[PDB]
């Protein structure tokens, strides 16, 4: 096993890379800015280095220092959660370089799927069914373009190839506007991206947000842990996540499963990663893949038994899968409310210092965060701050369980969602399940 490793990230997942460490007997180096220096995982971590001030330029993204940490304390692995480093393909690269482990795929893996273009074709020609498009980038010739959209059939949405998660494109839903969809997405993924290629699909109207989990050894072994359904979302932020998706067969889930380990024997797929996929009538189209530990994994996690982040560190250090395929069973249901420091009128970030703090608990209770009575969440980071994670033999009794520990939940001092998350509970149509990707929006509208 990996000695020592250090975890590049904060808040919520820092802590739980660090419990999985612990629990391996892996030394932990939490790098921390200076505005991170009382959090729970900095104060539980075996070394800490400061790695810089409060902005993440100079701290969680500074890639020199992060590495020369590594160096300083020894340490063999660098873990970098989600969000900052963990999608960028340059840093897993100079981490290899540097002669650290970084803990995810080949840094040319990341490089592919962060190409959606490329992506998407190496996803179909594995067999992986995808959306209806262009497949290829769009030149500079509307004739072509137009002809594209015709092809394929109005409407269709213009997609940055950097892009991902909502960001970079725009919807088409005739000729009159394709041209310049097609400059505007160009010229903002230019700029945000330093990155100007652009693709089209099929806009699907109102599909579900399902993603499957996989991981892959370095001895050729690769399994699916089913998936997830995300579509209760604001603005591509996800708010509730649960797994299994409702209505999700036995059978569609071996079907689509099956494809995506498939896929990653194809491309020499190492670690966790995630597919993920819109879901219209009852048909599977991947849209992109991610190749870092993410946000929502817990809901696997509990109906699988996998716990996926020990898995990410065995793998990098060279120990196969600890389970196979034919022992992956779906067992219960899993339910995530992200809990945010946010204005319930403004939906921004609404840092300041927590004054009284309660956990729920009980039976089918997971807490996963880094707060705690008299903890200030500062204004430098992301506004999620911790994440309830309830389990039940049934959906029902998820649901009711995450409503009860919503209720026990205190987070006093600070706006949180807290009081959003209860009302989506309560909401019939999540109740019955299956709504779209549209629905939180169209709620919150009325
Ligand atoms: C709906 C949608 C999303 C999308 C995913 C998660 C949250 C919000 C939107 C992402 C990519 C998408 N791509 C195509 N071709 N069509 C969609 N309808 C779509």
């Amino acid at each position: 096993m990996l000695d020592k490793i250090v975890i590049a990230n904060r808040g919520e997942i820092a802590l739980r890379i660090l419990r999985a460490c612990k629990e391996l007997g892996i030394k932990t180096v939490a790098v921390h800015s200076s505005a991170d220096r009382d959090l729970k995982h900095v104060l539980l971590a075996d070394e800490t280095v400061c790695i810089g001030p409060a902005p993440s330029v100079k701290s969680y993204l500074n890639i020199p220092a992060i590495i020369s940490a590594a160096e300083i304390t020894g340490a063999v692995a660098i873990h970098p959660g989600y969000g900052f480093l963990s999608e960028n393909a340059n840093f897993a690269e100079q981490v290899e370089r540097s002669g650290f482990i970084f803990i995810g795929p080949k840094a040319e893996t990341i490089r592919l799927m962060g190409d959606k273009v490329s992506a998407i074709a190496a996803m179909k020609k594995a067999g992986v069914p995808c959306v209806p498009g262009s497949d290829g980038p769009l030149g500079d010739d509307m004739d072509k373009n137009r002809a594209i959209a015709k092809r394929i059939g109005y409407p269709v949405i213009i997609k940055a190839s950097g892009g991902g998660g909502g960001r970079g494109m725009r919807v088409v839903r005739g000729d009159a506007e394709l041209a310049q969809s097609i400059s505007m997405t160009r010229a903002e993924a230019k700029a945000a991206f330093s990155n100007d290629m652009v693709y089209m699909e099929k806009y699907l109207e109102n599909p579900r947000h399902v993603e499957i989990q996989v991981l892959a050894d370095g001895q050729g072994n690769a399994i699916y842990l089913a998936e997830r359904d995300c579509s209760m979302q604001r603005r591509h932020q996800k708010v509730v996540e649960e797994a299994p998706a409702p209505g999700i067969t036995p059978e569609l889930r071996r079907y689509i499963g099956e494809r995506c380990a498939k896929a990653c024997v194809d491309i020499g797929y190492r670690g966790a990663g995630t597919f993920e996929f819109l879901f219209e009538n009852g048909e599977f189209y991947f849209i992109e893949m991610n190749t870092r530990i993410q946000v929502e994994h817990p809901v696997t996690e509990m109906i699988t038994g996998v716990d996926l982040i020990k898995e990410q560190l065995r793998i990098a250090a060279g120990q196969p899968l600890s389970i196979k395929q034919e022992e992956v069973h779906v067992r219960g249901h899993a339910v995530e409310c992200r809990i945010n420091a946010e204005d319930p009128n403004t939906f921004l970030p609404s840092p300041g210092k927590i004054t009284r703090f309660h956990a729920p608990g009980g039976f089918g209770v997971r807490w996963e965060s880094h707060i705690y009575a008299g903890y200030t969440v500062p204004p430098y980071y992301d506004s999620m701050i911790g994440k309830l994670i309830c389990y039940g033999e049934n959906r029902d009794v998820a649901i009711a369980r995450m409503k009860n520990a919503l209720q026990e939940l205190i987070i006093d001092g600070i706006k949180t969602n807290v009081d959003l998350q209860i009302r989506i509970m309560n909401d019939e149509n999540f109740q019955h399940g299956g709504t779209n990707i549209h629905y939180l929006e169209k709620k919150l509208g009325l």
